[PDB]
């Protein structure tokens, strides 16, 4: 009789890959409810704690309601894995609607960040730590300018391992608080990852910067910054003393969650009715987009390399499953078996793939013989099935990475530097002498510069592909 998450949920699309795993909108079979649903592996993400540890915090998660937190309504748990059940938005990341601003004022910025101190303060009343505190955790409930914020992955960071492959930990080092690195924490480390969002928000640039992760690390770690860049000059100084007070350095002297609101800065600048100047922080945003677009280019050349690899295994695998079905050996098969290979070979895209994968596969097969059989004869040969159906695959993945690749690209001059790659592939952590001689390979005559299909091409040289 123990509740099972198929039983009561059906998957509808992915919305993204977060920490920990992938989050899937799912709609509840009876009442049409729309949820939002993180799939988190026993085994390919790990375990902290016990089990009865996990459960007592989930069970304390859904009784706890703040505007600014995403509600978790349910915990379902079959051998393989964990189910999140919580509230969808569909706003978006913060800083993804942010850059898309004309305008943003230091009464943008505060708004922003009473909201998010709001939602720390209640959980900290309640005992428990985010840690992990960064803006990939700030949802918008609308693509509305004025949107509530909503803080997603509270507590989770207790109880499961973080996974360390690179495309799941960019942008990780900038928010971490000192303490954490060191391993002696607790709640005030969520006021410094804060802090380290407001300075962004008012300068668009970390305050602990560097090349690559570790040098970041480094930075964190001595805990030094400034505000010696000359757009703090446009900077309220009252912003200023409430940033020294979430990045004080030994956590017994740094600001509560709850003092920080009461600050004069968040008193000030966040009233209903605006008593103050508003001029746009346009130095910041327009840092705010460089920085964004090299963080999500670094993540897509990751997972267009990641996606490039784990479907390598597929053309000659499927083809061995259809070979292997073609008990005849005439090189053809029908409709019905096509599905079932295809099916197959989810079933086992590692022990672990994407919940909806063998749902996907009736339809994502009409798509292919369409292209391969558009008068429907029935008697397909499979090596054209493989080569169409992968054809498509690794079309989709070289968009998703174009997309990527053309924000990143704000002036339309279709390439990038040698320093912006070096910036990217820092980010990325990518060996330095590794990618140069990739360029070299690719293109000789590079004359510090690639446009789009030579900066692709040097992906797939870094994968061995």
């Amino acid at each position: 009789s123990t509740a099972i998450f198929s039983d009561r949920y059906k998957g509808q699309r992915v919305l993204g890959k977060g920490s920990f795993g992938e989050v899937i909108l799912c709609k509840d079979k009876i009442t049409g409810q729309e949820c939002a649903v993180k799939v988190i592996s026993k085994r390919q993400v790990k375990q902290k704690t016990d089990k009865e540890s996990l459960l007592r915090e989930v069970q304390l998660l859904k009784q706890l309601d703040h505007p600014n937190i995403m509600k978790l309504y349910e915990f379902f748990e079959d051998k393989g894995y964990y189910y999140l059940v919580g509230e969808v938005y569909t706003g978006g990341e913060l800083f993804d609607e942010i850059i898309s601003r004309k305008r943003f004022s230091e009464v943008d910025a505060a708004r922003i960040i009473r909201q998010v101190l709001s939602g720390i303060t209640y959980m900290h009343k309640n005992k428990i730590v985010h840690r992990d505190l960064k803006p990939e955790n700030l949802l918008l409930e609308s693509k509305s300018k004025d949107a509530n914020i909503r803080i997603i992955d509270f507590g989770l960071s207790t109880h499961f391992e973080a996974s360390k492959k690179m495309k799941d930990k960019i942008g990780t080092a900038y928010y971490i608080a000192p303490e954490v690195l060191h391993g002696t924490y607790d709640e005030k480390c969520d006021v410094w990852s804060t802090g380290v969002i407001l300075y962004i928000l008012l300068s668009g640039c970390p305050p602990f910067n560097g090349a690559n992760e570790y040098d970041i690390l480094k930075k964190v770690e001595k805990g030094k910054y400034t505000f010696e860049l000359p757009q703090w000059k446009k900077v309220s100084e009252s912003a200023k003393d409430l940033i020294r007070k979430m990045l004080t350095y030994v956590p017994s002297m740094r600001i509560s969650a709850r003092d920080a609101l009461d600050h004069e800065w968040i008193q000030t600048y966040t009233k209903e009715q605006i008593s103050v100047d508003v001029p746009s922080l346009d130095n910041a945003i327009l840092n705010i987009r460089q920085f964004q677009g090299t963080q999500k280019l670094a993540q897509a050349a990751l997972l267009y390399m990641g996606s490039k690899l784990t479907s390598q295994d597929e053309t000659k695998e499927l083809t061995a499953i259809f070979h292997k079905m073609d008990k005849n050996g005439d090189g053809q098969l029908d409709r019905a078996e096509l599905i079932e290979g295809y099916k197959e070979l989810m079933k086992m895209k590692g022990q672990d793939a994407s919940m909806l994968d063998a749902s996907a596969v009736e339809h994502e097969v009409d798509q292919v013989l369409d292209a391969v059989d558009f008068d429907k004869n029935g008697y397909i040969e499979y090596s054209e099935f493989v080569t169409v159906a992968m054809d498509r695959k690794t079309l989709l993945s070289r968009e998703r990475l174009e997309r990527a690749f053309r924000m990143f690209d704000s002036d339309n001059s279709g390439k990038i530097s040698s320093s912006e790659l070096a910036t990217i592939f820092g980010v990325s952590d990518v060996d330095s002498e590794t990618w140069k001689n990739v360029l070299a390979e690719v293109d000789k005559n590079n004359d510090g510069e690639v446009d789009f299909d030579e900066f692709q091409q040097m992906l797939l040289k870094l994968c061995g592909n």
